[PDB]
């Protein structure tokens, strides 16, 4: 079994350890270790009562420094010095570090100095790192030296894939993208009531869409809204592209995706649904084709559905697999 | 004074009616008959209490066949036969009809043969109809000879002032927009039967032909989507054009901002405020920019946000076409 | 293994047949015929997809006028009548109508005569059927010659257990409650505004029905609130005995560990109302909300998946009247 | 006039501004000054703009260390000590304080150290305080000896008037109520969990509250509260035993006697068919349902009872303070 440690027990750390199980990814790959500096009671209740993801269906028990998971037992570590983890150990394989906060070269040594043979981090970080994976799309570039690598970030992993099968069909020239979040200063919108507002967000999915793919620096734009729903995302993305297009090809191009090499990573849908009916769907992205447009021929628009925090945990534990078993 | 009837007492006919008091349009023109069918207690209570800003902040009652704003004095009507509507005794100058039903020539006529001189359609209606007024770009094209008139629709309104901005300014070439709207057993169409409060549910839009109607030169070029999410009374329209003219970002918000100080004061908005929709309920604008989200996609795709009150700002623009309609008029 | 048919494929009907293949029932109970109004294509979709309950498992498909889920075929029927549904061709031990219209024991003649053995009514309907059952409380009251039953209302199922568990043990002499209902005619014309909504309630005569001599005792009110699908029901009663809150919660522990285990669930979990969504009990007592007022006047918050419970309890009241 | 000052500019102290402006009690108080330590910028932006009570009518100016609504310029400060605060120089006659951390005797009398006449909090406070008011309870109970003052909490506002109303007719001998908190404000692992799907469970003061302020039902009152995905209205739910007999009718016509008379604008009663955001905004502390009564058998009354915890406590603080400067 690959031995895999947690750093950091929020959102995305919990769902990487339901999906772990829900998944039967279990059978190769456990986890020995989560760091979180807050109590083993609330992590453990946490992760038992899920609002986006209902009740987790194994039992759940917590002891001392131990979380249970099923048989699994855990050691949880409260640690604010990285060296000072207990990696070597635990013989941790891989540390996937879930704290969100940007990552880098520093952080991920700080691991390997601990004894933690890899580190992936949740977070998109600094180009400075190993390698930038989004599954699906280059986990083949991952190679046996490339120990501190970034899984990229849980919007990037819905819409990369998509780019990425529009511009090899049309060749894109520009693009530009409106993410609509569901529900979770010096910016005078944080204390407003989000309950019935469309509110206006930060976002970085541009800067994620132009490291990923260069040839768009200067051709690519991305806003986002807040919605009071339930997790799931809508990510509206309008791209211009070279080859003359119409609607139900853009369609039959996407549908054979999800048929073929992108199976598992995109769906595609053209029955009558709405967000909810993604909640806890394990893909990156769902094409909801009945929203596909083309104006002129050369103006895409698609709307692509995702459970971005579910989504992301699996392809957080897909590219760990990927990581741990390369050879030289 | 301006003799107007209101035809179909629903959301827009209560809404045009709050304007009309709310704006102090009411120094220009008089309500001066109501026609709904189904009770009359209800006309009260809601025009009362379903609004949205408050309590309607005019006194309200009925008696007698009557409605009473303030001290102002309107005869409901309760008539099915548009040919049997008494507008010759009231002296109507404009009918609006606002029952989102009636848009032919011939609902038209049927009205002015009632004795109304001049008709306006809350709604498109059919694509034969003397003009369609987007208040505030195109009320100039309003001939004397034109009765019969559609006011455009409430989408329509919010997205057709900034596409005229950016077309003039920058030239069209392509366009793709996406609305967002805010919420209103078995059906045919299967997402109308999901709860609205837990998801994003597209929706059938008419934007797109309603954006193609008024610029013909756009036929082929242009599509629309939406999505309804559970927010209340504020839409944004996303909005995505590729344009001739190489633009940045920052002159497109200067080209909107100073149309905003200008030529559509009253009428298109600008902001750079950091504002969530609710900041726009009950706002009588048109459409209203924010700046914050404007982007240029390369120095040909630009992205603009606009926010409208969909329904307030379409109320407005009724009292607004009215005027002008009898402005110059047959 | 019992036959039954469904009338009516509404929220209740579509979860009855989730629940009889999610609890194994299918052991037991088997789905014969559907008759619906609406089309087969709207309840395959509607079975398979669901705000509340996620995706159903089994395999959905629809194939003219039958339905199939997983390996079973279910005829699909389009009778407005009751005079000609095919319940003798198909020998029906249990009509479930889940109508919410068809309630009265002429209705429940109707479908014996067209050859259906018994009849469950899904809400409280005619007050002159055979029996009414709340499940855990009064299933022992059940006869064989019982073929025309009700099986209360979801509402009344969640908080009838909890009264008959305080009236036992300390004796109820007055009672008042307030339900809050989640995303379940003078305030519907309103515009959205995400408002608390006053709402016409018939859990007092609910109740009532169920403990006569609480008639002119109780009285329960509700309102509707923007949520998800779990209902809170806040229960005050005055009592006989003099209580405080630790014993009240005991008992109610103890009754959920013992007679009403499966039924009556207890909690002190700081949880919220999605915590409950999907749960099969007919009510989970949340401990960290009792309370007494004095040592007599004791409120409790209810929480129930009252279409979820409800659908359960419909199974088990089914089974309870088919191998008598 | 009345010169006031108001320390802390949050929720409270903004909505008193606003309520001052819109009742045209600007006739009789002057808000002279207003201590923060957040920017002006930041003030003036949110005095504007506010998601329950809408875009403020008043023109709103600011610069520098002045606040203008419409034309009367009001000074800002950012002094953390009390001792500091120019109160003399300025001449208050009261202050109101809505920091909701001062609260206590003592810094009672560093505001009237500092040279403020009187002073009344937004807020339970400490249980030594000269008096603490209900308007239109126990505004008699005050006398110009009272100096430093509590105008109680916003729900104890909401439901005190009632029991009043309740206990004086009928005899109240135990009490429970249920809050209906709407998006608004130990660890309490409840707290993590999003506000947009559920009814959450909250830890409520409100009982303590009553006693507090009614003595005699010691031992005879509870309360607990849930929350829920509304807008700013608040139900609040309340059950009490009487000694009386009494029919639902007789209590409706109670409520709504008091309604015309001695509790006129202070408890409002409705028997129309509405929902909550029709008290939006609404400055009465109480609007009693009429179609929402009841009582079973001839004791146990139950009434619903609609506030805007906020406004009405807005109209309140200034109510009192009128009542505070004025006993010649």
């Amino acid at each position: 079994t690959v031995r895999v440690a947690i750093n950091g027990f929020g959102r995305i750390g919990r769902n990487v350890v339901r999906a772990l199980y829900e998944s039967g990814r279990r059978a190769e790959i456990t986890v020995v270790a989560i760091n979180e500096l807050a109590d083993a009671a609330g992590m453990a209740h946490l992760l038992k009562y899920d609002t986006s993801h209902g009740r987790f269906a194994w039992e759940v028990r917590q002891e001392r420094d131990q979380l249970f998971v099923g048989d699994d037992a855990i050691r949880v570590l409260h640690e604010r010095s990285l060296q000072s983890l207990p990696w070597r150990e635990l013989g941790v394989d891989v540390v996937l570090d879930c704290t969100g906060v940007y990552g880098s070269r520093e952080h991920g040594e700080a691991h390997i100095a601990a004894g933690a043979k890899k580190v992936l981090f949740s977070h998109p970080g600094s180009n400075d790192l190993d390698a930038t994976v989004v599954y699906g799309v280059n986990q083949d570039q991952l190679r046996a030296e490339h120990r501190i690598v970034s899984n990229a970030s849980c919007t990037t992993n819905c819409i990369i894939p998509v780019i990425k099968l529009l511009d090899d069909a049309y060749g894109i020239e520009s693009g530009t993208v409106t993410t609509i979040h569901s529900a979770m200063h010096p910016d005078l919108r944080r204390t407003r009531a989000a309950s019935q507002s469309i509110i206006p967000v930060d976002t970085k999915l541009a800067a994620g869409i132009t490291r990923f793919f260069p040839q768009f620096n200067d051709r690519f734009e991305a806003i986002a809204v807040r919605v009071p729903t339930i997790n799931v995302t809508a990510i509206d993305l309008s791209v211009t592209v070279k080859k003359p297009v119409k609607a139900n090809e853009v369609n039959l191009l996407l549908q054979k995706a999800a048929q073929g090499a992108f199976h598992g990573i995109v769906d595609y849908t053209e029955l009558p649904l709405v967000s909810v009916d993604f909640n806890h769907d394990p893909h990156s992205a769902i094409v909801d084709g009945t929203q596909t447009r083309v104006s002129g021929a050369h103006l895409i628009k698609t709307l692509v559905w995702c459970d971005n925090e579910w989504g992301f945990a699996n392809r957080m534990l897909d590219t760990t697999l990927a990581m741990a078993t390369v050879a030289f």
